[PDB]
């Protein structure tokens, strides 16, 4: 569907500068957003469509949860960003993050 990816490259579009928190290895947190990722708009779009619910959500227009899918996109794509984050934590947090936003 390419209406669903209107709104998905709409949403991230709007927040692509927001900084989100995500878990490090050393501890505490690190901050991240879409634009860290040095990636084109269209390939995040592409690559946020695995994330579980997110093309429904954006079929009906709903919020997405942008920060599971910032981690998401980039836990696939950033191997800095992979060495930063505790995977374990991450795991947890888009886990929690998908079931709120249901």
């Amino acid at each position: 569907d390419l209406s669903v990816e209107a709104e998905i490259a709409h949403q991230i579009a709007e927040s692509f500068s927001k900084k989100y928190a995500f878990p490090s290895r050393s501890s505490g947190i690190f901050l991240y957003n879409f634009e860290q990722l040095k990636m084109n708009l269209d390939d995040i779009v592409k690559e946020a469509k695995n994330v579980p619910g997110v093309t429904r959500l954006a079929h009906d227009g709903s919020k997405l949860p942008l920060r599971c899918v910032l981690g998401w996109v980039a836990l696939a794509n950033s191997k800095k960003f992979q060495l930063l984050v505790e995977a374990n934590k991450l795991n947890k947090i888009m886990q929690d993050d998908l079931n709120r936003y249901a």
